[PDB]
């Protein structure tokens, strides 16, 4: 009945060298992880050691031309990284950064690893940069390649290609390139909550609403709880868990549980937007832990405020250590358009989620 853990301090490197104020901070995981210190839950954790990804399993989900052109980075001088980073959607360069996402991949390797040959029974990853929006063939974001979908790849090629992930992201954000690697797969199911405003909140596309549902044998294994028009908080998270996420979640059956756990939703945080407190991400966690027997790996990916995201990635940890969940107010009523997201979802996906039915 073990918690892993995994940190390095190296994931620091990556940075912003044109603005050292840019949100991506490399203080975001040395914060949560000393956060994690001063609440004593570091040493009831097993530590588990960062590694590198290696080019072949960044194959899992990436292309060639894009593992190539991230890996020349190392090499390249400042004004090279800068015109490269340019040519991205919301990215900066260093000659740290892929390495750094090499670490980020190969820090949750290992501890699905742990999880899957039970060393482990959960782990979390405290991890940057993030993956969630980076493509098969493009980096976005502030991410370079996608780390919780390679973890779900890399998941099954030490078990089997049939074991069955449930990917759930509640970064405030869409993970597009998530969704895309699996759209057309039955064997990861990706549940995303995310800010969506019709279109108008980054990452900008239609591809987060809520009549996306998945492309031929993935039809009904992409979910998307897409928000609109409120400031967003427990009730709402709590409300799609309930009607949403932990019917089709337990219908699905996973194996394995990745949360793609930015923190950008967080009350607190400078552009999310968003109200979630430490308490309801807890809560989250706690209601994940009864999937999978238990086999959950938390893999940080955005947000912005340094005392938000460390209070609320700890109490998620507090929760996978067995510690009881606060308790919450289940009848609390939901903003006006939270209800019409909630419908809108359960409306596209009945048709494949008996459960809904
Ligand atoms: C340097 N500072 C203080 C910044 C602050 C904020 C942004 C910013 O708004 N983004 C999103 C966006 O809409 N951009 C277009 C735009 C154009 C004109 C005006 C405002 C925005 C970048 C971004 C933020 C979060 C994540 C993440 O967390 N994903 O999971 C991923 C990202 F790519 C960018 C920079
Ligand atoms: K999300
Ligand atoms: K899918
Ligand atoms: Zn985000």
């Amino acid at each position: 009945p073990i918690t892993g853990l995994v940190y390095d301090q190296r994931m620091m490197l990556h940075h912003n060298m044109w603005d050292s104020h840019h949100p991506e901070l490399p203080q975001r995981i040395s914060r949560i992880f000393s956060r994690h210190e001063e609440l004593r839950l570091l040493s009831r954790c097993h530590r588990i050691p960062a590694r590198l990804a290696t080019e072949e399993e960044l194959a899992l989900c990436h292309s060639s031309k894009h593992i190539s052109i991230i890996k020349s980075s190392e090499h390249m001088k400042p004004r090279d990284l800068n015109r490269l980073g340019d040519e991205y959607n919301s990215i900066f360069i260093s000659n740290e950064s892929y390495t750094c996402a090499l670490l980020a991949a190969g820090s949750c390797f290992n501890s699905a690893q742990a999880i899957l040959t039970g060393q482990v029974r959960n782990a979390v990853a405290i991890v940057r940069p993030p993956g969630h929006h980076a493509e098969k063939d493009t980096a976005c974001g502030f991410c370079f390649f996608n780390t919780a979908a390679l973890t779900a790849r890399y998941a099954q090629s030490i078990t089997r290609e049939s074991l069955r992930v449930l990917i759930v992201d509640w970064d405030v954000h869409h993970g597009n390139g998530t969704q895309h690697i699996f759209e057309e797969d039955d064997s990861v199911l990706y549940i995303s909550l995310h800010r969506y405003e019709d279109g108008a909140f980054f990452p900008n596309s239609e591809d987060a609403n809520y009549d996306k549902v998945g492309l031929g044998k993935g039809r009904g294994y992409n979910v998307n709880i897409p928000w609109n028009g409120g400031k967003m908080g427990d009730p709402e998270y709590m409300a799609a868990f309930h009607h949403l996420v932990m019917p089709i979640a337990r219908e699905f059956a996973p194996e394995l549980v990745l949360v793609s756990a930015g923190f950008d939703a967080a009350r607190g945080d400078p552009l999310g937007g968003f109200q979630v407190t430490p308490e309801g991400y807890a809560h989250l966690t706690h209601q994940l832990m009864s999937l999978a027997a238990g086999r959950v790996l938390i893999i940080l990916e955005g947000g912005y405020n340094l005392t938000s995201i460390s209070e609320s990635m700890s109490m998620c940890t507090s929760m996978l250590l067995g510690d009881s969940p606060p308790s919450l107010d289940h009848l609390t009523p939901l903003k006006t358009s939270a209800t019409v997201s909630i419908n809108n979802v359960l409306r596209a996906h009945a048709p494949f989620w008996s459960s809904l039915r």
